[PDB]
């Protein structure tokens, strides 16, 4: 089977982020009782507005066994509230050090990203975007979980392996499109740790975690 290479889990020690080895700033992160969560848990992440946005970190590495073997990035998720036109739920950003020798995204941006995904709703669905153009306008549409609710939601990246960089989005259990990562402008987030964040200061949703990880194939 696979590999861990990062995981949080409601459910394991309590739900606490630091035991886990996650670094937290910003915002409030709160295990709470769910009844579709694993083990009846999640984290509900959600901050003040006008306050800094919440960020969680791991120290991921730079990820080169992942695009050499193959794996996946996923979370488990349930957003909470209603629906708002273009407001934000959280983004994954895992900027890298390094990518392997022999291996360069195209395009331009000047930054090498093997996550710069976030979810947002329009006026009406959920959407999973990539963050690798200059202004949003440009930015890539990965898929949509459709009308926006409060349920369960998952979300992975899957990677093929032999250093492709066509990864196939997961959502709620069936591929979406395969797409290609290419450069980024994302630049303010530490290399080779995954952030997870609400993003902007101003209101996001309030978000239930089950569980991210990165699992590598073996």
């Amino acid at each position: 089977g696979v590999t861990t290479l990062l995981s949080y889990l409601a459910s394991e020690s309590e739900g606490s982020l630091k035991v886990q080895g996650w670094s937290a700033s910003g915002g409030r992160a709160e295990v709470v009782s769910d009844a579709e969560g694993t083990g009846g848990k999640a984290v509900k992440l959600t901050k003040e507005a006008g306050k800094s946005s919440w960020v969680l970190e791991y120290a991921a590495g730079n990820g080169a066994a992942l695009l050499q073997k193959g794996g996946q990035i996923r979370c488990r998720f349930k957003v909470s509230g209603a629906l708002a036109a273009n407001q934000y739920v959280m983004a994954f950003y895992w900027p890298v050090s390094s990518l392997p020798q022999g291996v360069a995204l195209t395009g331009d941006g000047g930054n090498n990203l093997l996550a710069a995904f976030y979810i947002q709703t329009d006026a009406k669905d959920l959407n999973v975007m990539y963050h690798n153009a200059k202004v949003a306008t440009n930015n890539l549409k990965l898929g949509t979980f459709g009308a926006f609710d409060n349920e369960w939601h998952t979300l992975a990246f899957r990677f093929a392996g032999n250093n492709s960089l066509q990864v196939t989005p997961v959502i709620d259990g069936q591929d979406g499109t395969p797409f290609t990562l290419t450069q980024s402008p994302v630049s303010a987030f530490a290399a080779d740790k995954l952030h997870v964040t609400d993003i902007t200061r101003g209101a996001t949703y309030p978000v239930l975690i089950d569980s991210i990880a990165v699992e590598v194939n073996s």
